[PDB]
């Protein structure tokens, strides 16, 4: 369970690094620094305005942004559900 | 578990085909090709702006669009829960 | 499991009747007939724009609308989760 | 299971008190009294417009508001899942 939380932190930090690099210049309010990026990716994980509010406006500049977000959603919104269920069984 | 993923892909591809045909001309930004349709239906599945952002604007042109989306939501937002639980059991 | 689905249909139909009566005149696009009401309450159940998009605009006319929606959400977004989990265990 | 519901009520009431104090003057429609605050925090819990609709506009005045909401979400959107699962087990 602890190793799952360690995996998620590593995946969340690396994805927030990638997004800062990728969309930081074009979308500075959402990904202009590591902080804004970790915040945005937590919101994207909770699925709040992920497509309409974030990903569709991004894809308008970077047409392949879905290659990042869709797997990011699928990975985190699974590992989070796995980590949370893990403590419930314990 | 693998058969569940195979079922979802088939259902997702066929639904994305149907939507492209149905709403592609009237709503081309959301369903104008298979790609835009698979993207939109993934978002509809995640329940993000499904009614306000997508389905209500669609229903304004096609009043019966709910016959497509509501069952699509009920089917996928169950099969996804079934597929994800399936791998979890494959550990215990 | 079947009795759970029968309970939800009864609760969903009665709540859609109540909403048509309560907010049908003031909010006719969302609750102007039984059909629009069953549609809106399915969306409210999925939690999509429930507060910002629906309930906050309603509460602006009917300040106690939260006495309807909040319990409706708590009841359905539990019974649905119970009904769906029921078949998974079977 | 009952102790879980008692824990959530205490956490929900104290969080609604904190928010009224913190953002009540700057954001009075959402946190201007305890009532508006308990309503907003129920919506924040359900994840409805939490960031775009509530937290991002708040952070524009209080840049650290995420220190309140993010843990609040993590705590409630876990304790609610724990409380709901608790009654389900009390049958099997
Ligand atoms: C799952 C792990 C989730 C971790 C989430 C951490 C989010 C951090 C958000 C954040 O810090 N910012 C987002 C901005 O949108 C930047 C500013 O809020 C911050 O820099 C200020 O506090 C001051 O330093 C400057 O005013
Ligand atoms: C559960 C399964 C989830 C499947 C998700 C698949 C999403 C595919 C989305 C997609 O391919 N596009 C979305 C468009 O909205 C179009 C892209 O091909 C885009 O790169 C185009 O713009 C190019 O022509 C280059 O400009
Ligand atoms: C780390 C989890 C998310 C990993 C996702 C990796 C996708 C790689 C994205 C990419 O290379 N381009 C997208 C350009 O937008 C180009
Ligand atoms: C899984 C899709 C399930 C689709 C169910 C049938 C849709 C029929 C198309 C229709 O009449 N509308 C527009
Ligand atoms: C969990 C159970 C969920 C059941 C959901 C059923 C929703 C039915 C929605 C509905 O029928 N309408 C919603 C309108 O917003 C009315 C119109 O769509 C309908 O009357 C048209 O099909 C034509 O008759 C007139 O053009
Ligand atoms: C998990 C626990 C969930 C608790 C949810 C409690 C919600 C309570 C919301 C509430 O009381 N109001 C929301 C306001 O946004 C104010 C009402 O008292 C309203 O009726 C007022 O307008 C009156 O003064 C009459 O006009
Ligand atoms: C059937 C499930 C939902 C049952 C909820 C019942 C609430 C009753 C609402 C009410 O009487 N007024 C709200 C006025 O807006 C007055
Ligand atoms: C459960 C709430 C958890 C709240 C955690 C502390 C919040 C401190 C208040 C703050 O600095 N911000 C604005
Ligand atoms: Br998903
Ligand atoms: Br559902
Ligand atoms: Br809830
Ligand atoms: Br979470």
């Amino acid at each position: 369970v602890g190793s799952v939380a360690a995996l998620l932190t590593v995946v969340f930090y690396i994805a927030a690094v990638m997004a800062t690099n990728l969309y930081g210049a074009t979308f500075p309010e959402w990904f202009g620094d590591l902080s804004k990026s970790l915040y945005t990716l937590f919101q994207v994980m909770t699925l709040e305005s992920w497509s309409m509010g974030i990903v569709r406006p991004v894809m308008n500049v970077h047409p392949n942004a879905w290659v990042f977000f869709i797997p990011f959603i699928m990975l985190t919104t699974f590992t989070v559900l796995n980590l949370f269920i893990g403590i419930i069984v314990d």
